[PDB]
């Protein structure tokens, strides 16, 4: 045992209200890392995660410690804090968003842990992982590296799946981490898009609804985009760091780009679905008008 693992077993999870974890608005720039476990232990319990396949607390926690160390701190952006807050906006469109009970338990089990694990190891967007020739490379990397984690010894969080279940789980967490390839998703979002405008869009379809968890990843993989003004401002700050430094004139610009080329119709469809997650729509066109608004002064 770590001294941090002892603290973090030893302490008490504060409540899902006391934690604000179900805000959309939800931010991290004043928790330490301590208390981003512990908001993961608790997005856990809320989901009845614990309870349906029986955790024992130390490796649930091991777990997280572990997926916590296997980001890098010297990357800006793509980092734990960045899965922290991916996880964070599953939770809340799944409680807030009322989305949860449109999913089975595994399903919600397995978004969880891809959306904590789905860019683990990630070295920055501006570095190279080379292998023979190139195909989603690097979420392929995140996946072992989670499955990794997942088959450590004390790391089990999925001991107590029956094989039938535990292999379940695992396509979908392969799937879910797979789906947070832009590339994947531009490829996908047409058929979504389709779906929807002609009214056909069906859950209880085993097609569309391995679709909806590939949206609903990129959804909340991209969150950040959709938060209050202040705290988008220094997110959209970390994204320049990484981007540039591992002018600032042009920045306002390729926001509002992004937002219209990637972001608004994704989160005008999530709402379709689910009319509870509109205050991610909302944030996220709250951020155009502040950027654009920006590029105009430029
Ligand atoms: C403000 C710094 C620049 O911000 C961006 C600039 C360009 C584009 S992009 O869509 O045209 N395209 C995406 C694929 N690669 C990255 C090539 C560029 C995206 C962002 C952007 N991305 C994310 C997701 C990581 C954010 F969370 C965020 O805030 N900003
Ligand atoms: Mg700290
Ligand atoms: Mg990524
Ligand atoms: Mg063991
Ligand atoms: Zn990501």
């Amino acid at each position: 045992e770590t001294r941090e693992l002892q603290s973090l077993a030893a302490a008490v999870v504060p409540s899902a209200q006391t934690l604000k974890i179900t805000d959309f608005s939800f931010s991290d720039f004043e928790l330490s890392d301590l208390e981003t476990a512990l908001c993961t232990i608790r997005m856990f319990t809320d989901l009845n995660l614990v309870q349906n396949f029986q955790m024992k607390h130390e490796v649930l926690c091991r777990w997280i410690l572990s997926v916590k160390k296997n980001y890098r701190k010297n990357v800006a952006y793509h980092n734990w804090r960045h899965a922290f807050n991916t996880a964070q906006c599953m939770f809340a469109a799944l409680k807030a968003g009322k989305i949860q009970n449109k999913l089975t338990d595994l399903e919600i089990l397995a978004l969880l842990i891809a959306a904590l694990s789905h860019d683990l190891d990630h070295r920055g967007v501006n570095n190279s992982y080379i292998q023979r020739s190139e195909h989603s490379i690097m979420e392929h990397h995140h996946f072992d590296q989670c499955l990794m984690i997942l088959n450590s010894p004390g790391n089990q969080i999925l001991s107590g799946l029956s094989i039938e279940e535990y292999k379940t789980t695992l396509k979908i967490i392969k799937q879910a981490i797979l789906a947070t390839d832009l590339a994947l998703y531009i490829k996908r979002r047409g058929e979504f898009f389709e779906l929807i405008r002609k009214n056909q869009f069906n859950l209880e379809d085993p097609h569309q609804k391995e679709l909806f968890l590939a949206m609903l990843m990129t959804a909340c993989d991209l969150s950040a985009i959709t938060k209050p003004w202040p705290i988008q401002q220094r997110i959209a700050e970390l994204v320049a760091t990484e981007f540039f430094d591992q002018k600032k004139n042009k920045i306002p610009s390729m926001q509002v780009g992004f937002i219209d080329a990637i972001c608004l119709q994704l989160y005008e469809a999530l709402t379709h679905v689910s009319e509870d997650c509109f205050p991610l729509l909302d944030g996220c066109r709250k951020n155009r008008q502040k950027w654009q608004a920006l590029a105009e002064q430029q």
